[PDB]
């Protein structure tokens, strides 16, 4: 009785990651120096894996962990992606709480991020080109220009980060953000407690509104005084950055964040698709729009960065932060220039709130669907189970609504789904292409969509995707950089705590294999066969008909 | 198929609480000023409630949460005591780790707590009366004399508390204590994974060894140079302290810690007693020995405190700490005076290790039995469930093995089982004496032990016990004192965090009643009846035969 389900694909393409995460990853890794790795990972890994995750859930009709009946030893990969989805939900909800606070603050004729006369603002808060306040001048620049009305509003007005000295002194949860976080978790609860398709209104709003706003920002941005300089930066490619490995790791993780692969969302979502649904069309369409949305997102962001650098008399590289709060500074700065700013402020933060809600809904659905498919008891107690998932997320999100929650969020955004998600998607590709068989997988898609995937897809699923995923995983560990939020440098123990979060999900795969073998009764050969054979044909193990014990299985594409 | 089970009662009487917690509670609340409240709470509340908890588990054959089939609305009381048992297990295991470290350090001809020439020792570490090192003299005293070899060894040698400034800067888990904690959780796992009576050797050792060592310490202590002054302090009663409420709250919580009532241990343990077992004899015997053990424990401790004050030229009130590490300073100081100290050091810490292991085993059994009786699935997966309980305890015990884990332990020892345990035992007494009926309870004991409890027990169970429990609960909240470890005063937020821990268990009772009523289907009257009627006669609810809807039920003793 599984609840099987134009604007659908376009809404799926837009995500809090494409509108909030991509901009700062692009800004940090240079404008076009990030596009080259991003497009490569999308075509050789992102799009291929998106098609695999869609087909895996649409053929087995299962969530992230229960699709591993095809190869039992790999259920730890399903538990790992569900843990990653939970970790990301903690700080995703905090981004929605910021949008809710910004929305509530937008209902004023005078927006709070336009001038420096407020209580939160520090003496060091220069009004761009004396826009509102005309005092002194710009005679000094800063590594990160946090002395702008919009920056000061985000840092002091909303986060109260000025009250935290680091991840060692996070402080107490901010009450205004605690109220916003509670509204977010209440909306999330009543959007998931009665099922998966229970919530459709947010999906509809997050299908056209995001594109419309991006278009308005893009058209207005290109006409801003110094937008051209930003456009030039976006177009220029820094080849030296390509030699460095950071851009490649950032691009790969962003691909899985922007597409949703490696969180269990795609498999859980496709578990309710019709068996005949064309995953290939959906993969191509979503990936193509994601590439366009990401490109136009960076163009708009760099146009605003160009104007901001012109208005603040700073260099584009030093005009804004490269953290998770860049869109809460750049977009507010752009809305102010738009006539009828109050209207645009409300419309923009309504879009951010809506986009974040679906993003959090999909992640929590992956956790709920994944665990409910594993334990049918949780399927009959959804309202109670949803409460547990939402409440746990709210409590652990309380760490990021603290005066130093940006430091905790930077840590989570870097380790909750970095090497861990690349390792999980690598294990899934290896599990389906080598242990299960790309040939069997292709026959599965031939049964579902009526055609066997082309050699390009088969080669990517078995060799190209895994090889590139293995390279970025190894490079992530070999060339790991100490975590830093802007000027602040994290204490060494925070990096170890971050690696502990990363390993937490990664260790589930080895631990499950140990558990599966120990829990199995038989000879070492028999136990190994039971762990690699489809759980629908374990009788073949009794008859000694193991395809994985034949060299042709590993020689089949 | 429940696994139904002289030295037994004597071993049950001795506990880490009687040998480790009582001494510092007695020292903090004066010698005999604590005995008066302690003896009162034991006779009017402790012993009466011990008999109720023993009979409740021996008649219903259930753990802390599943015994509430008699009155359904109260299962939150069972969940509350299981949560308290888990909270206490976190820092109980850390006390066992200290005993393991002290045991490993005792295998030397020269004990580490006898002199101040070691690396851990600070310049301020005076050898008592220049015992080992003869330099300078005693010309200044201190609020807490932490400049003694034994004190410095505990604080700097073992805890490394000198590396933490407070609960704000706990630091990293000490690796030597991390190794000791891992051995403790491994021993606990293999003592619980295969059942309840799986471990009997520790029970046998902790039946005579504790008494023997206490006797040796008592006989040697009374002969120590300044022991008389300590004896005089123990005998003297400070009436002004009796007027204060702290001694009463401390005495009441110690009674439930020393007897095991309010952690779910007594009910779970009695669930495996034979139906004919005489709870009354066991209650009288255990309570009588607990009163004697506690009295002689304080006599030995105050005799060592008297000698230490004489040797350190300090006042007994300022000679030692009043925290959870008093026995790791006083007993080491006494062992040193005993000829063949190395032998006595090993024997003493072997006793502490053994006593702690059973204490932790009983608490974890309450959590495992309580949850396994609730969920029969956990009964079939004991080795896996035990792992989860032990592993979770180990991870949360990692907070107390940190350089500032004594601060976390002080917080847990004050809030994990303080007002919360008094509230839980109050709710259990109210639930069985008023909602279920002391008359019904007495008929249950008449069926089990062949006699109806006397009016004294019935009056205590319905009026005396609850009234005194209600008084200490209200007094605990009305006259709460800010937490302080020795000189250190906790930051105000730590007190709120502590009250959050206390309320966590306490809120389970209200939350369960809300859940039970909402989960029940029927009229408000019908739902209320279903929540107060024995779950074996819910047909009476259909026939409108509710004893609790008759005034005589609340007028019956
Ligand atoms: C750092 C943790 C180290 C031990 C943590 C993991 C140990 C043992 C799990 C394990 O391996 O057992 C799995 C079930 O796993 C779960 O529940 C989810 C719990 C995973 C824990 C999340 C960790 C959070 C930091 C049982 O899998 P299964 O036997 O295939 O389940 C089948 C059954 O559900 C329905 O047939
Ligand atoms: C600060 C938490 C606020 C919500 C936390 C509590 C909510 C809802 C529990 C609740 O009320 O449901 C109970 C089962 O409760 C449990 O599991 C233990 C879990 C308790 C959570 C420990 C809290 C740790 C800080 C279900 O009780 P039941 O319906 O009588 O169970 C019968 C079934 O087990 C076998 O028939
Ligand atoms: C299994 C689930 C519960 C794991 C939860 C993971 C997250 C929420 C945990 C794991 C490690 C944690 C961090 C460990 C240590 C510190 C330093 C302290 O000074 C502030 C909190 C902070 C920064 C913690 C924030 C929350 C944290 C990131
Ligand atoms: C078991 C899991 C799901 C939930 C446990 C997480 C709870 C206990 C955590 C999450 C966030 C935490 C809070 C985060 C920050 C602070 C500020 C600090 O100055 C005092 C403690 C306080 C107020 C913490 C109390 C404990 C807390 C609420
Ligand atoms: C611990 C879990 C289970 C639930 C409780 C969450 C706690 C940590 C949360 C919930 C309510 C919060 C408080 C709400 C409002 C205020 C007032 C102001 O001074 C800011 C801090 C303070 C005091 C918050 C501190 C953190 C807080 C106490
Ligand atoms: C904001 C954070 C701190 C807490 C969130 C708690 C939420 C999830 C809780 C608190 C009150 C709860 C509601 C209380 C009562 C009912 C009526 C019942 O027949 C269906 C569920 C429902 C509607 C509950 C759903 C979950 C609920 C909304
Ligand atoms: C726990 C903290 C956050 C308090 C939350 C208060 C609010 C958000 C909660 C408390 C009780 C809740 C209500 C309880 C019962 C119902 C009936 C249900 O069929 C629909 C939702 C509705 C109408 C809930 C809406 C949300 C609600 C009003
Ligand atoms: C068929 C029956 C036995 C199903 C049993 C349900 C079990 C397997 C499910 C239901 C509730 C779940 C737990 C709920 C909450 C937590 C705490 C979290 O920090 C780690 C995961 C953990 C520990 C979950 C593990 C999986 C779980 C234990
Ligand atoms: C946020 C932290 C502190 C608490 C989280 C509590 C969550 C994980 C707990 C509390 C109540 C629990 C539920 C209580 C009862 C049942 C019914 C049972 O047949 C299946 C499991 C299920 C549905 C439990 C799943 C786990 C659960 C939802
Ligand atoms: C620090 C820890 C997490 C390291 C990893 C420990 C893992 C591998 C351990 C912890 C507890 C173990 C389980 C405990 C009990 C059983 C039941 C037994 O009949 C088969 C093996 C099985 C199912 C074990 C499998 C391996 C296991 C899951
Ligand atoms: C449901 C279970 C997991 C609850 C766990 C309760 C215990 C282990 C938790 C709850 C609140 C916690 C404390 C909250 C805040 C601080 C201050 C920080 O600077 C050091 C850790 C310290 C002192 C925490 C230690 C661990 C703690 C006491
Ligand atoms: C879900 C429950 C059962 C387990 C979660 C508790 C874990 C995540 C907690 C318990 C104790 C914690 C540690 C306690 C103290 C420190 C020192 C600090 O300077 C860095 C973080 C570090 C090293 C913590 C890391 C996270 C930690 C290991
Ligand atoms: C997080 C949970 C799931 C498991 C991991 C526990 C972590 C917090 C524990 C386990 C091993 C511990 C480390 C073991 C030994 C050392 C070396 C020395 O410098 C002291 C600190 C340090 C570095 C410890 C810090 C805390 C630590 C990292
Ligand atoms: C010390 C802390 C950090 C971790 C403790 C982990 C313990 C509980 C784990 C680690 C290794 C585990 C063992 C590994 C394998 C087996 C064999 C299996 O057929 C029965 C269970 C048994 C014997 C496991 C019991 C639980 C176990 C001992
Ligand atoms: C996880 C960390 C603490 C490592 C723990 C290592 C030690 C304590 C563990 C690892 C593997 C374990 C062994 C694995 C399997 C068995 C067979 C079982 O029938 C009895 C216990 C025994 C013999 C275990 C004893 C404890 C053990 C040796
Ligand atoms: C009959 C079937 C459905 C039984 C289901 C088992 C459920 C009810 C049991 C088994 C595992 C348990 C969970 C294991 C671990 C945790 C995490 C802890 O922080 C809070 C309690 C919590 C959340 C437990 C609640 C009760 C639990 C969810
Ligand atoms: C210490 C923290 C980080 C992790 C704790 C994990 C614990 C609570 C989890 C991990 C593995 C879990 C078990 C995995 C599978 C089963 C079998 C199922 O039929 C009943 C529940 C049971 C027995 C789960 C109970 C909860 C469990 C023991
Ligand atoms: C902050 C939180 C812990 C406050 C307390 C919330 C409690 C009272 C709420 C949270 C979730 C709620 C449950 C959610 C869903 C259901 C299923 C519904 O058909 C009957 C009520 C029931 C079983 C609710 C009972 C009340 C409940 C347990
Ligand atoms: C963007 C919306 N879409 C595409 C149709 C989704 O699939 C998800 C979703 C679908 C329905 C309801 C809630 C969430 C939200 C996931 C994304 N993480
Ligand atoms: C002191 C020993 N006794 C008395 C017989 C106990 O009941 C417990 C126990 C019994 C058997 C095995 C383990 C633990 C340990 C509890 C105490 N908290």
């Amino acid at each position: 009785p599984r609840e099987t389900w134009l604007l659908s694909v376009v809404g799926f393409a837009v995500d809090l990651a494409n509108v909030w995460r991509f901009p700062y990853l692009c800004y940090k890794n240079g404008g076009g120096a990030f596009l080259i790795p991003y497009t490569l990972f999308l075509i050789i890994a992102g799009m291929p894996l998106f098609y695999m995750e869609l087909a895996l859930g649409q053929y087995n009709r299962e969530g992230a962990a229960t699709v591993w009946k095809i190869c039992p030893f790999f259920k730890g990969v399903g538990y790992a992606v569900i843990l990653i989805a939970l970790y990301v939900g903690f700080y995703y909800n905090v981004i929605i709480a910021w949008s809710l606070y910004y929305l509530f603050s937008s209902f004023t004729l005078n927006l709070p991020w336009t001038d420096c006369g407020h209580t939160w603002n520090s003496p060091n808060c220069t009004d761009p080109k004396l826009l509102n306040g005309s005092v002194l001048g710009n005679h000094t620049k800063y590594s990160k220009y946090k002395f702008t009305p919009a920056a000061e509003f985000y840092e002091r007005g909303v986060l109260h980060l000025h009250e935290s000295s680091g991840i060692h002194d996070i402080g107490l949860p901010q009450w205004q953000l605690l109220l916003c976080l509670m509204v977010v978790v209440i909306v999330l609860y009543f959007s998931l407690w009665k099922g998966v398709k229970t919530s459709g209104k947010v999906v509809w709003i997050t299908a056209t509104l995001p594109y419309f706003v991006l278009f308005v920002l893009l058209v207005h941005g290109v006409t801003l005084p110094g937008a051209s300089n930003g456009i030039n930066a976006y177009l220029h490619i820094d080849f030296y950055r390509l030699k460095e490995a950071t851009v490649w790791i950032d691009a790969a993780t962003q691909i899985f964040f922007s597409l949703g692969a490696g969180f269990g969302v795609l498999i859980a979502f496709a578990s309710y698709n019709k068996f005949d649904n064309n995953c290939y069309r959906d993969a191509l369409l979503t990936s193509s729009i994601n590439c366009i949305t990401s490109f136009v997102s960076g163009f708009a962001i760099f146009s605003i960065l160009g104007y901001m650098a012109h208005e603040h008399k700073v260099n584009i590289e030093d005009v804004a932060t490269e953290g998770a709060g860049l869109v809460f500074i750049l977009y507010p700065e752009a809305i102010s220039t738009l006539s009828g700013s109050t209207f645009w402020a409300v419309v923009f933060f309504v879009m951010l709130l809506a986009l974040g809600l679906d993003s959090s809904m999909g992640g929590m659905e992956a956790v709920i669907t994944g665990l409910a498919d594993d334990f049918q008891v949780l399927k009959r107690h959804r309202k109670l189970f949803t409460f547990g998932v939402t409440f746990s997320t709210f409590l652990l999100a309380l760490f990021c609504i603290t005066k130093g929650g940006i430091y905790v969020l930077t840590l989570l955004d870097t380790f909750a789904a970095g090497t861990s998600i690349l390792f999980a998607v690598l294990m899934e590709a290896i599990g389906v292409s080598w242990f299960y068989g790309v040939d069997r997988f292709s026959n599965d898609i031939q049964q579902m969509m009526g055609f066997r995937p082309g050699l390009y897809w088969r080669l990517c699923w078995k060799f190209v995707s895994p090889a590139f995923l293995l390279f970025v995983v190894v490079v992530s560990i070999i060339n790991f950089k100490p975590l830093t939020y802007d000027d602040y440098i994290f204490p060494p123990w925070a990096n170890w705590v971050g690696w502990g979060i990363a390993l937490s999900s990664m260790v589930l795969v080895p631990i499950y294999v140990i558990y599966k073998f120990l829990s199995t009764q038989g000879s070492l050969w028999e136990r190994l066969a039971y762990g690699i054979t489809p759980e629908n044909e374990h009788h073949l193990v009794a008859q000694r008909d193991i395809r994985q014990f034949q060299l042709q299985h590993w020689l089949a594409i």
